[PDB]
């Protein structure tokens, strides 16, 4: 076969599969690691974004009551290291030891946070296991689908330990691992015993470009296959040359800015509110985007399906309340840092430029500070940045819950003040089942969400790729590189 090259904004700081959720990391551990559940995006004939779930390490699955679901695994199934997965692979998967439980917050920060309420799963012989909530919850299937779920070989991990895992993984995947050069490559090979849809590829690299000109320049030198992260001010130059295409798609996800509230300024609402308030979302999807960019009614997305208000109005563009809201708050004109790891998220060096003009001329002075990858300043540093979220469940509980609740690491770590109310409803959201009760506490989620403003949603961008056009691969609607049965050459 032959070895697929590909040029990549950048790469986690783990393969441990929850360590590496990320913009960066899924394309890497999508191939390394199987979930019991998969998404197949390309189900009657969709473009990349269809959310049917089809059995991928779990042949069947039935949810015995609103606490609980049985798997029945695929046998034979093997590891990378010749291992045979069973229902302890997947009991320690999703154990309070590894990923759930307190003693898990060492090794998987974010792996609390973001879990549901775990109860320990219940093995029931070599190939069936129960996935259990200590309180009632049907997100159980949208979570075995996700980036959250990939499945883990329990013994060689526990020998290994998770920072080590992270460096040497071994999974059920397509793609084994070769190498990992922390700043520089990820080198993965061919499963040839994978159960499964057979790898096309001999090779794959994920070659860091941090500059997409350089990348851009690399695609038609051509040291590239494919290249990630563009922004559509590069599709005319790529699509021009023959041998050349982009490929794009907007996907699951929504960039932003947030702040670090334990700072002074940032304690109050008022000038993060004031700040939000004079974001001109419809001029930056013009300038950077070129129409290409989605901009949503609030912390609310298709995706969220019975949990999705699609009668929701646009958040609110007022710059004459921006600026009172400057004069009413304590800021008298210090500039503030707004920090960015580069363009490492598409469009985020000109989208600053633009907003640091909007945001003069309500009063506030806000001053680029450039880092680059591992050089993140420890967070007294740190006044605003950008982040991302992808929206990893078929429900709106990710990732206003998650991250924004009041177990997680906004509150918790960033320090947002949050209103009882928000995490009264953030608790009810959890338990309460489907209804009238659920949808409006949601809703009153994200009205408290855009006043008190811990972070400001921008827009859903589109994912842009550029690939040679003998190289056939095409994107799908979330931020990772699907190559089952989406990858060939010639
Ligand atoms: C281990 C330490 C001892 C060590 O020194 C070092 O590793 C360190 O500094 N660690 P620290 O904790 O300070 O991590 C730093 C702190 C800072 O906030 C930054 N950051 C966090 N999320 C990031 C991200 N998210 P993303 O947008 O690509 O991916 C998001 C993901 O964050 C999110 O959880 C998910 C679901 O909403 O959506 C993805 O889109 N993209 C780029 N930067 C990110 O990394």
């Amino acid at each position: 076969r032959r070895a697929l090259r590909l040029g990549v904004n950048g790469l986690p700081n783990s393969l441990e599969p929850v360590n590496a959720i990320s913009n960066v990391g899924p394309r890497i551990v999508n191939q390394i690691f199987d979930t019991l559940i998969a998404r197949d995006f390309f189900a009657k004939g969709a473009p990349g974004n269809a959310i049917d779930l089809v059995p991928a390490l779990a042949e069947s699955w039935e949810r015995i009551d609103e606490k609980s679901v049985r798997f029945k695994l695929r046998q034979k199934v093997m590891f990378h290291d010749g291992v045979e997965l069973t229902a302890d692979d997947v009991a320690y998967t999703f154990s309070s030891e590894r990923l759930w439980g307190p003693e898990a917050i060492k090794k998987i920060p974010l792996g609390k946070s973001y879990s549901l309420d775990f109860d320990e799963p219940v093995v029931e012989d070599k190939y069936t296991v129960t996935l259990r909530t200590k309180t009632p919850s049907y997100l159980i299937e949208t979570f075995v689908a996700s980036w959250m779920s990939r499945i883990v070989p329990k013994e060689y991990y526990k020998k290994l330990g998770a920072v080590d895992f992270g460096n040497k993984p071994v999974g059920t995947g397509p793609y084994k691992f070769v190498e990992f050069v922390a700043g520089d490559r990820v080198v993965l090979e061919a499963n040839d015993a994978y159960w499964g849809p057979k790898p096309t590829a001999s090779k794959i690299t994920y070659q860091i470009v941090a500059e997409p000109a350089t990348r851009v320049a690399g695609l038609i030198s051509g040291e590239y296959d494919i290249i990630t992260t563009l922004t559509p001010d590069d599709i005319q130059l790529i699509n021009s040359y023959p041998d050349l295409e982009t490929r794009g798609t907007l996907i699951e996800n929504f960039h932003m800015f947030t702040f670090n509230m334990n700072q002074e300024v940032f304690k109050d609402k008022k000038l993060r509110r004031a700040l939000a308030l004079a974001v001109n979302r419809p001029i930056m999807v013009e300038a950077l985007w070129k129409k290409q960019a989605s901009i949503p009614a609030g912390f609310n997305f298709p995706n969220y399906g019975e949990t999705f208000d699609p009668k929701r109005k646009a958040m609110e563009y007022n710059v004459e309340e921006a600026k009172r809201l400057v004069k009413e708050s304590g800021y008298d004109g210090t500039p503030i840092t707004y920090h960015t790891m580069g363009n490492y998220y598409a469009n985020a060096m000109p989208a600053l430029m633009m907003m640091i003009e909007m945001w003069k001329q309500i009063g506030v002075n806000v001053v680029m500070k450039t880092y680059a990858p591992g050089s993140f300043p420890p967070d007294n540093q740190t006044w605003m940045r950008n982040w991302s979220n992808g929206q990893w469940m078929t429900d709106a509980y990710a990732t206003i819950v998650p991250e924004f609740g009041p177990n997680g690491q906004v509150q918790k770590r960033w320090g947002w003040k949050a209103p009882a109310e928000f995490n009264e409803l953030c608790q009810k959201v959890t338990v309460l089942p489907n209804g009238k009760e659920r949808f409006d506490a949601y809703n009153r989620m994200r009205d408290i969400f855009e006043e008190e403003a811990p972070a400001v949603i921008l827009y859903q961008p589109y994912d842009v790729y550029a690939a040679r056009k003998d190289v056939h691969w095409k994107p799908v609607s979330f931020e990772m590189m699907e190559f089952r049965n989406n990858l060939s050459f010639g």
